[PDB]
């Protein structure tokens, strides 16, 4: 069972490396890791389990965050009230196209690997198309917009050694870009 102790902290060199492509099929150990990454997210969203093991409520996790430099991610976003929810374990995900229009969370972002809040807007693409493999090596193509697009971009960034605060404007951290969509949390 993964917990907060498995999550490495900002400053750990693995978080700044470029994660390696997975060869398909995955090994059993790689499947188990990816399943446990999702299970961490499932556990973190269960009120009682999260309380018992001191878990922060997570919507995404990238393998580098548990010190595994491999291009795998898990995303678990519960129903936003519209019936849309996102439960994906992705292997070698890649943004193949995106909107020019940007989007941002109004209060900025945070990260399982970052202890202290960092104020400032993180502009990402409002719309993205991702190609990836699933855990069994089958093909997945996702068309994403708004909040889930932001989450997936955040996770893919981890695979390239990019941290959310890298995107914050030092002088004008709270100024939205022209025509950027404010995305409701
Ligand atoms: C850093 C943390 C606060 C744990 C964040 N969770 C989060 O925002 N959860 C959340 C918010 C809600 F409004 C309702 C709800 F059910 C859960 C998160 O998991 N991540 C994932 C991460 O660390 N990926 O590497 C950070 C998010 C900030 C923007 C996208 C991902
Ligand atoms: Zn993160």
């Amino acid at each position: 069972m993964l917990t907060m102790k498995d999550i490495i902290r900002d400053g750990h060199p693995t978080l700044r490396q470029k994660a390696a492509e997975l060869e398909l099929p995955l090994t059993k150990e790689e499947k188990e890791t990816l399943i446990a990454m999702r299970e961490f997210l499932v556990n973190s969203q269960d009120e009682e389990i999260a309380k018992r093991y001191g878990l922060r409520s997570g919507v995404g996790l990238a393998a580098p965050q548990i010190n595994i430099s491999k291009r795998m991610i898990a995303v678990l976003i519960p129903d936003d009230g519209s019936g849309k929810s996102y439960d994906y374990m992705l292997v070698n995900p890649k943004i193949v196209s995106h909107s020019v229009q940007e989007a941002y969370l109004p209060t900025g972002e945070g990260c399982l690997s970052v202890d202290d809040n960092v104020a400032g807007l993180v502009h990402r693409h409002n719309r993205i198309t991702i190609k990836a493999k699933d855990i069994e090596g089958n093909d997945i193509q996702l068309r994403l917009k708004g909040y889930p697009a932001i989450v997936f971009q955040h996770e893919i960034d981890h695979l390239n050694g990019v941290m959310f605060y890298d995107h914050i404007d030092k002088d004008h951290p709270l100024q939205p870009h022209t025509d950027a969509v404010e995305v409701l949390e």
